[PDB]
């Protein structure tokens, strides 16, 4: 039946008839009134049962004999006469009301339903997730009433306490009592608002009026919400979400749940509270207006299986408030003022008519309650003690169970209540044995609760002695808490795509993940030789810089709020932020690449750009203090980060606001010059000094002091250590600015010669010009091979895919390959000697050169793209050409729309021919450029140049061409121009940042090239080869300076953090909504005082009364 | 609707038919034009509005091949019957 | 509209009912008037159906797609998508 | 020290703050022993260490290694003499 409720759980049927209150009366013949009102000790009529076996008494007489000795009549028991016979009330209520529906669920069941299946109904069947708190509400069972202040404050606190701990409120489920007032408070407070306070009412079935409506299988239970006061029995309060209804087998009887309700709570405080945490779910109990049984059940908690605290509030009603009285006037041991029982027994007889000897018993038991007042909690709502019932509720479960302060934190940690922990658990004079703090931190980190981590870090914890290898290895490999599906995929690939089905994660295999995420030739400290051994082998396992290893964790597991927090702590702030940007950015790519079950990449994209801006804002700060030191920060080896550099890391992430920041730019300019002081020299003096070397010794060079911030080579460092002449030439020819204008001049002289060769005739053998051309291209090629093999990546297949990912490197490959095809044909041809251009192998060779040369003119746009003013226009041209594809397809369609009808009308006797392919494109294309072929349009006109193709239909071709040019020349060309106009505006908006970012790869290229240009470069290769066969820039800082840099780090690391808060406090509209927050305490307190001012003035005249 | 009313037992055919055909309160001059067209552009001068003739208005307003539950076979009969 | 069920469907019908009356006013062109008032009423309900789609999509993408294509059975065995195309409700 | 904490006196600012204490008492003095180092003062508020926890807000800690431990009053004159030779130099 797929209805586990129907199957395992069951109802109760009165299957026997025992006349109750059988008092024969009106309407003289017996049977009629013996058939009118003969109730049973079950509670129903014999005619209201009928029950397929109780109908057998409607017809004859009550299911028994006649008189049927009254020694035997009394003997009902649901144990004896009641058959179970599955439930018929497992529907769902649709409580009608406000602009919503207050939907809720229910079930019928017996008072002896097992405590485990009722759990297997709440959690398994109803999907309801196990709580971290229960609020067992035990107050008034009649329609009690309260005043406005308590109506709001008590409401918020009870609600909020359930919000924080995801609690399960428990009531009777009946809107005569607590449930009415419990449920109400949820209504106004908007607890529903993107939120649920799980709320349950254990009621009995028989009473709830319109129970017969709820009868039936799974249905939208049309509970009618009639507030008709004729139905005393009850109206189910329409806010409680769930209604377990004890079908004990009685109707009109009461108290079917009193044990079950408790047993459910007993087997709610008997399961774990999030397995990382080991504790039973704590259970508070509250008291509203309340009766003499409501105080009685307080004695069923204080002296009960694991002691259940009590949160009697102050000011509610008769019970909840009176228990404050006996609390207040009586000592910690419940020591009464001896005239208490001589004047409280008036209070009982004042509040109740419970009696006198009865009342004596009440206070006596009520002190038997108050024998232990370390465990109850009077919420003094007047005088504002705990300032919401909440803080008293939660505190009440952290005091009176002889629990340890670790056992007190660990619960607060589970609840998301730091405020409870900092204010109560972290109280003056506390014990905290040895690793309690440490065990909480392994719990707080895996559970992703920064606010407790933050607190613990302030309250004695140190990450230095707490990051051991088993521990942090644990902290990686936990699916408890916010879990990443991506890391398990990342470990898959690096582990050959082979998982042991269990596969505990090591620190080692993670190191290969980072080396894949950071890319290039990064080497994590988890894959090194020393670490890899001591790991297997395993005091020394305390990780010299732990806050570096946790920042990796928080980012590999998408725990941003932990990452961003931990980043604040420790040192190497700017570096950690540029790694994080790289880690997230790569995972944000591998999501979009792997494209599996995984998702959530734009979330990672945002996380990278979050840390990216942090590194930029630290650069700003550090640069506004000392420009020179900031440059040194961009270039010191890190040594915890694979001996990399903060700049190098930011280029890997393509983090442009950092590379386009004026600090890097001023440094990029200083590496461009080398030891040349170009603020004093000029680029025309560099060109002159290349062509006239003696001017090299006339230029203004630099010292060591104004070169100390610049990353230098081993040589450029050393040659300055030990300003003579030979060192003045070494400074010039090794500067990147010189290697540019020395390759540029050779390249321009290359094109001048190569232009001369294609324009001047070729005899059999090459001329000196053509040999010098071939020499350039040959060595230029070797130069390009080297800068692939000597790239930065390590995998040759990735050294390759990056280099071929640039336009001008692809073009050079084609230009170099196409040249030697041409040389091979030009040179390997058998010369004719009657005419050069009769041998078609020689011609093909020459014609490849004359097209080859176009590649080499266009390579000059790459030299021009170096200039700040020209480069934006080279970017445009590429974006224009790349993205105009679809306009040009339309243009080619419009073209054939015209070219095919024209050729068909004008040339109607054409066999198939290759000319037909030319003649449908040729003239229509030159029209695009405004050539209308004026004397060819009308071919039958007297001034025609085509008088012979006059014939039938040819008069159609002017009309065709008139339409064509309007569409082509006016619409389509200016649509393309309109596109290009928007490209222009887009590029100019971004052109300067992109130019600044591309200076890096540019300048670093001309820091690695040889000092000789491509014809003479071969000597530099030779010398730089037989060196290696026989046998880059680093900021060299002495320890005295290396020290002060770290001092300049921390000082600027510091001043940044302080600043952000200070500006952020001020705000603009923040301040206005901080005002509005303050508009309440005024209005409340202008009503506080304004409430008393009427209380003041009544006094004054009463004192003069 | 909050104080004991339920629209489920309160929407009977004479009632909701009444609630259509009342010029008491904010009145539409458009619906009476819509009922004109679907009724062949012929009005009895009195012409009480049914639920039926409304169904042909919706089928004209929703367009295409929409079929209101007021023009169906079952409904059209029980209406006359009731 | 707030009350009951089939909220997204009721909003895309309403957009269609008002939009057609907003046309037949401008078509019939008689003593009647007040069409741009109807035009606004359609776009009011139209945005309601869009904002329910947003909500329903940010919870489970797959179920939201099923909501656009289940037969309604109180609405001439039509579909919330099909209804929104009739109103030319582009968002 | 506390008052500096909440008020955000650090915020782009420093109130220069100094504590003349004695060396022998300050618990985990043996930690601070050693040449120029990032002194890992552990900040343990363990009340077993009556001797004292150095308040963590004071920026500077001159510590009178008089040659006693557990004794008190090594600074009472020095602290003053420093102040005497602070009120003995010019003020710009
Ligand atoms: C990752 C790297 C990035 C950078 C890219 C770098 C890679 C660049 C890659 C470049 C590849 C270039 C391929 C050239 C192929 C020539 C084909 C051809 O047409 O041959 C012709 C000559 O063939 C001969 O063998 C005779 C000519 C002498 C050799 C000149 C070509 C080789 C130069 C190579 C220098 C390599 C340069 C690179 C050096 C490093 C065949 O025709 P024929 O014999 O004339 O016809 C005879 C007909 N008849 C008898 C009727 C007359
Ligand atoms: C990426 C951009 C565009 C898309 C790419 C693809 C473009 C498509 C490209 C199509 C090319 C057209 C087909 C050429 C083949 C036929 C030529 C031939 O064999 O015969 C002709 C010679 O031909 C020539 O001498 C060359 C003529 C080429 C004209 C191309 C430029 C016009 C514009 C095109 C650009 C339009 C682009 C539209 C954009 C709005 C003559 O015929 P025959 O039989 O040799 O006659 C011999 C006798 N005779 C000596 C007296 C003559
Ligand atoms: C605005 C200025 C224009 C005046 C307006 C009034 C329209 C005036 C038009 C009047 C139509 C009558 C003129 C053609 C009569 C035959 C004459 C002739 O020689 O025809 C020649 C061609 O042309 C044709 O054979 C037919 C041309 C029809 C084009 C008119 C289209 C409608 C113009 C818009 C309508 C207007 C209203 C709508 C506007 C919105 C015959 O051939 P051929 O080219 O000499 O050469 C072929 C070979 N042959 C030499 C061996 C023969
Ligand atoms: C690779 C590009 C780099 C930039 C440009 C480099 C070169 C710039 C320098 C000069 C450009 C011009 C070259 C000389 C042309 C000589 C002309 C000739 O054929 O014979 C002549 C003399 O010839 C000699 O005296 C032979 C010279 C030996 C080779 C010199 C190589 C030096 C450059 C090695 C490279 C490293 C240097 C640069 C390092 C940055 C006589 O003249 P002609 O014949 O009556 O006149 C020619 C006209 N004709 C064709 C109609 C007949
Ligand atoms: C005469 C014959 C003339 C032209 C023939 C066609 C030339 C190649 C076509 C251009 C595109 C191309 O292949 O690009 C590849 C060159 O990969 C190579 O292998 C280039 C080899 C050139 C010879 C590189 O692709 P990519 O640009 O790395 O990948 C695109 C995406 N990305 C840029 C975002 C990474
Ligand atoms: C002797 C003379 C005879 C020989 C003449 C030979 C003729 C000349 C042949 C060709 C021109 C020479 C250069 C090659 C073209 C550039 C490649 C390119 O775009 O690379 C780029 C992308 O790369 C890719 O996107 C890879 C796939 C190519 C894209 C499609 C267009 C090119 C294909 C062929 C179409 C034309 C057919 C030509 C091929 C047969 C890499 O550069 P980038 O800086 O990263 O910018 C890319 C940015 N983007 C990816 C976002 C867009
Ligand atoms: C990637 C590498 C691609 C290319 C590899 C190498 C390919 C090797 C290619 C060619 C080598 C073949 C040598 C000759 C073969 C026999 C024919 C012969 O000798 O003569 C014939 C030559 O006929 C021709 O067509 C010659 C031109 C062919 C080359 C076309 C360009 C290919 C390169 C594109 C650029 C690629 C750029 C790619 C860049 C990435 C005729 O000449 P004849 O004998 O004087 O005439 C006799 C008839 N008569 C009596 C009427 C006069
Ligand atoms: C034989 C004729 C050859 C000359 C051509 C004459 C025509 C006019 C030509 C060119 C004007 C540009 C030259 C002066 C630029 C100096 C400043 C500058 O822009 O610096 C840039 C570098 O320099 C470049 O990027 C310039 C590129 C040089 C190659 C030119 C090839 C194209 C011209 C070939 C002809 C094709 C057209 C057809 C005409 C025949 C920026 O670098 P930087 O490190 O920032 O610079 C210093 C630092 N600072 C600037 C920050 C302070
Ligand atoms: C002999 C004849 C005369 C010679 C003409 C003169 C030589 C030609 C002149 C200019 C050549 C182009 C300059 C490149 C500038 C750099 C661009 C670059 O780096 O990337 C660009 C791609 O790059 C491309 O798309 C390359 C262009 C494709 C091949 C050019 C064909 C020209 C003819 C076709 C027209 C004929 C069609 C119709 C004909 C019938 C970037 O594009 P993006 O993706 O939008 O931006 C990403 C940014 N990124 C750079 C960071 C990646
Ligand atoms: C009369 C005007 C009527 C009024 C004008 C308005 C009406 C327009 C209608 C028609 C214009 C008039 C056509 C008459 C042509 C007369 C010339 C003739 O016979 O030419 C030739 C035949 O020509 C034909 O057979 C043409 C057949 C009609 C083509 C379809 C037109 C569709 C227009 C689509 C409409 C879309 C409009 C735009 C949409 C926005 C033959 O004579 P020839 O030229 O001397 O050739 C040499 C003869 N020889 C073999 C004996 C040597
Ligand atoms: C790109 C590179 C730029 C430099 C350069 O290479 C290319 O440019 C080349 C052009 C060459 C000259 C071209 C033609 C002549 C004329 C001839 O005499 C004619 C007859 C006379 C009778 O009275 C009337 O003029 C004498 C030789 C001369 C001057 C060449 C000399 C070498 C030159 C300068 C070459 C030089 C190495
Ligand atoms: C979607 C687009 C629609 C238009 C279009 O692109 C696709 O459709 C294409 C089909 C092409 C023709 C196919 C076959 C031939 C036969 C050949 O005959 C041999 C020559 C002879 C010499 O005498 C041998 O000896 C001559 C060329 C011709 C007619 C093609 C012309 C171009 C055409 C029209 C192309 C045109 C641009
Ligand atoms: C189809 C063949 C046989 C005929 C000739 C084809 C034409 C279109 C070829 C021959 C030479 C070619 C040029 C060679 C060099 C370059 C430089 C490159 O950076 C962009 C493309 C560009 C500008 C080419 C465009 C196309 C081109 C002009």
């Amino acid at each position: 039946q797929k209805s586990w409720i129907e199957s395992t759980l069951t109802k109760r049927e009165c299957v026997y008839i025992i006349p109750s209150s059988k008092d024969p009366h009106r309407c003289l013949p017996g049977c009629q009134i013996c058939q009118q009102l003969v109730r049973c000790f079950c509670g129903r009529l014999v005619k209201q049962h009928a029950c397929f076996t109780a109908s057998l008494a409607m017809k004859y007489s009550d299911v028994k004999l006649g008189e049927h000795f009254n020694q035997a009549i009394e003997e009902w028991s649901v144990e004896k006469h009641t058959e179970q016979s599955p439930t018929d009330a497992y529907g769902v209520i649709n409580f009608q009301g406000g602009s919503h529906s207050y939907r809720a669920k229910y079930v019928r069941l017996s008072y002896d339903t097992k405590p485990e299946i009722i759990l297997q109904l709440l959690l398994k069947e109803w999907q309801m997730e196990l709580p971290k708190l229960v609020i067992s509400v035990h107050g008034g069972m009649q329609k009690f009433e309260l005043h406005p202040r308590i109506k709001q404050l008590l409401g918020k606190g009870l609600i909020k306490a359930a919000v924080t701990t995801g609690a399960w409120i428990l009531t009777g489920g009946v809107n005569t009592g607590v449930a009415k007032h419990v449920g109400d408070a949820l209504k106004e407070h908007a607890s529903r608002s993107s939120r649920k306070i799980c709320t349950i009412g254990i009621a009995p079935w028989g009473v709830i009026e319109n129970r017969n409506d709820l009868v039936g299988r799974d249905v939208v239970a049309p509970y009618q919400t009639l507030l008709n006061p004729l139905s005393k029995l009850n109206v189910l309060n329409n806010l409680h979400s769930h209604f377990i209804l004890v079908d004990d087998g009685t109707v009109g009887k009461y108290g079917a749940e009193v044990r079950l309700r408790r047993e459910l709570e007993k087997t709610i405080n008997q399961q774990r509270i999030h397995a990382r945490i080991g504790q039973g779910v704590p259970v508070v109990a509250l008291i509203f207006e309340g009766g003499p049984n409501v105080i009685l059940t307080v004695l069923e908690y204080l002296q009960e299986s694991p002691p259940v605290p009590v949160v009697v509030c102050e000011g509610t009603g008769r019970a909840a408030d009176l228990l404050a009285y006996i609390h207040k006037q009586t000592e910690e041991g419940g020591n009464l003022p001896d005239a208490a029982e001589p004047d409280i027994i008036s209070t009982i007889k004042k509040t109740f008519n419970f009696g006198q000897s009865e009342a004596v018993h009440l206070f006596q038991t009520m002190m038997e309650c108050m024998k232990k007042k370390e465990l109850i909690t009077v919420f003094h709502i007047g005088s504002e003690d705990h300032q919401d019932i909440d803080v008293a509720i939660l505190t009440a479960l952290l005091k009176g169970t002889n629990a340890s302060a670790f056992d007190q934190l660990i619960l607060t940690l589970a609840w998301d209540r730091v405020d409870i922990a900092k204010n109560h658990v972290f109280v003056y004079g506390q014990q905290w044995l040895v690793g309690s703090l440490e065990q909480a931190m392994l719990d707080a980190l895996v559970m992703d609760r920064v606010s407790f981590v933050k607190l613990l870090i302030e309250n004695g914890v140190s990450m230095h002695k707490f990051l051991t290898i088993p521990r942090l290895e644990e902290l990686y490999n936990t699916k408890q808490g916010p879990t990443n599906p991506m890391l398990f995929h990342l470990i898959r690939d690096v582990k050959q795509g082979n998982l042991p089905p269990g596969y505990k994660i090591t620190l080692i295999d993670i190191g290969l993940v980072i080396e894949y995420l950071m890319g290039g030739t990064y080497r994590c400290t988890y894959t090194r030789k020393r670490f890899r051994l001591i790991y297997n082998s395993l005091e020394t396992k305390r990780f010299p810089y732990p806050l570096n290893e946790l920042l990796i964790w928080a980012c590999l597991m998408k725990r941003q709020v932990m990452a961003r927090f931990l980043w604040q702590h420790g040192e190497e702030s700017m570096a950690k932020a540029l790694v994080a940007c790289k880690i997230y950015r790569s995972m944000a790519y591998e999501a979009k690449q792997s494209d599996l079950v995984d998702d959530t990449s734009e979330e990672l994209k945002q996380y990278s750009n979050d840390f990216g801006q942090l590194a930029v804002e630290l650069l700003e700060q550090s640069f506004r203090q000392d420009e020179t030191m900031a440059m040194k920060l961009l270039t010191y080896e890190l040594k915890n980060w694979s001996n990399s550099t903060c700049l190098k890391l930011a280029v890997s992430s393509r983090l442009r606001p950092f590379v386009a920041h004026t600090c890097t730019q001023m440094l990029l300019s200083d590496m461009w010059m080398g030891r040349l002081n170009m603020r004093k020299n000029s680029w025309y003096k560099v060109i002159l000094s290349i062509l006239v070397p003696p001017a090299i010794l006339m230029l203004e060079y630099k010292t060591k002091a104004e070169m100390s911030h610049i990353p230098q080579s081993q040589d450029a460092h050393q040659m300055t250590m030990e300003l003579p002449i030979t060192r003045k030439f070494y400074a010039f020819y090794h500067a990147p600015i010189v290697k540019f204008w020395f390759n540029t001049l050779a390249y321009l002289g290359f094109l001048m010669l190569y232009t001369f060769v294609v324009l001047v005739k070729m005899e059999q053998l090459p001329s000196v010009q053509e040999w010098i051309v071939i020499a350039y291209i040959f060595t230029y090629a070797i130069e390009k091979v080297r800068e692939v093999f000597m790239s930065e990546a390590g995998k040759i297949s990735q050294k390759i895919k990056v280099w071929f990912s640039d336009y001008f490197n692809v073009s050079d490959t084609i230009a170099i390959i196409s040249f030697f095809v041409g040389f091979g044909l030009r040179f390997g041809a058998k010369w004719n000697y009657i005419n050069a251009y009769d041998n078609h192998v020689f011609v093909a060779g020459r014609l490849i050169y004359c097209l080859n040369i176009i590649f080499w003119y266009v390579r000059l746009l790459d030299f021009l793209a170096v200039n700040q003013q020209a480069g934006p226009y080279v970017m445009m041209i590429g974006k224009m050409v790349a993205n105009m594809f679809y306009i040009v397809v339309i243009m080619a369609l419009v073209l054939l729309s015209f070219g095919v009808p024209r050729k068909a009308i004008l040339y109607p006797h054409e066999e198939p021919s290759w000319s037909l392919a030319k003649d449908i494109v040729f003239h229509p294309y030159w029209m695009i450029f405004g050539e209308v072929y004026a004397y060819e349009i009308d071919v039958c006109a007297n001034d025609s140049t085509l008088p012979t193709i006059c014939g039938p239909g040819t008069w159609l071709t002017p009309f065709l061409q008139a339409v064509y040019l309007f569409v082509q020349y006016i619409i389509m060309v200016n649509l393309l121009i309109a596109f290009f106009n928007q490209v222009y505006l887009q590029v100019k908006a971004i052109s300067n940042i992109v130019w600044k970012y591309q200076r890096y790869h540019f300048i670093m290229a001309y820091h690695e090239k040889p000092v000789l240009p491509p014809p003479l470069i071969i000597l530099s290769h030779i010398v730089s080869l037989f060196c290696c066969v026989c046998k880059g820039p680093k900021l060299f800082l002495t320890e005295e300076d290396q020290k002060k840099l770290h001092d300049f780090e921390e000082q600027c690391v510091e001043m940044y953090f302080d600043e952000k808060d200070d500006k952020f406090n001020s705000g603009s509209e923040e301040r206005i909504r901080v005002t509005f927050e303050r508009v309440e305490q005024m209005s409340i307190q202008i009503k506080e005082v304004g409430d008393r001012v009427n209380y003041i003035k009544r006094s004054l005249q009463s004192l003069d009364s």
